RNA sequence: AGUAAU
């Protein structure tokens, strides 16, 4: 819909493949899970800049999943494929300043009041997700728990909805 | 200097 590529598949051929990583965490309460964020607030972002243009600046630290951009409000929404390529382009991305653009995180999943921005990901109590949510989780294409059931203390990247 | 679509 805001993907670049509707209808896609996380498989071994597409190029977009990615693991799953699932991992669990005796320190979070019960019922309770972590969600890594895949999503990145992109700000200071010119006129002349459309979605792809972005996609493209990003391109060699991270493959781009899908692009929100609110040209009037000088910001967009970029998911990208992994955790790992989210957190490369925060680093490593336009170090030198030459762009406007500044690169934070951003929430794709859950509460917004879950999420920790600074660090980039959402403690959220399962009953604070919806049904919808509940089934994203487990039936994600990218993030996800890729099967796995929701549980106490359970950590996952963030999956894709609709 | 802007955190949204749902």
């Amino acid at each position: 819909n805001h993907h670049l590529y509707p209808d896609e598949l996380n498989v071994s051929n597409n190029p977009h493949y990615r693991p799953k990583p699932v991992s669990y965490d005796s320190t979070l309460p019960p019922d309770h899970i972590k969600v890594y964020s895949r999503t990145l607030f992109i700000g200071g972002v010119p006129l002349n800049m459309k979605e792809w243009d972005l996609a493209n600046v990003l391109k060699p630290f991270a493959e781009v999943q899908s692009v929100i951009l609110n040209n009037s409000r000088k910001h967009a929404f970029v998911k990208v494929y992994s955790r790992h390529e989210a957190e490369n382009v925060l680093q490593n991305f336009n170090k030198d300043g030459a762009l406007p653009l500044r690169t934070r995180w951003g929430v794709g999943f859950g509460p917004r009041d879950c999420c920790d921005y600074q660090h980039g990901y959402s403690i959220i109590p399962m009953h604070r997700l919806t049904d919808a949510d509940k089934k994203w989780s487990v039936s994600a294409q990218w993030g996800g728990t890729s099967g796995q059931p929701l549980v106490t203390g359970i950590v996952f990247e963030e999956p894709d909805i609709i």
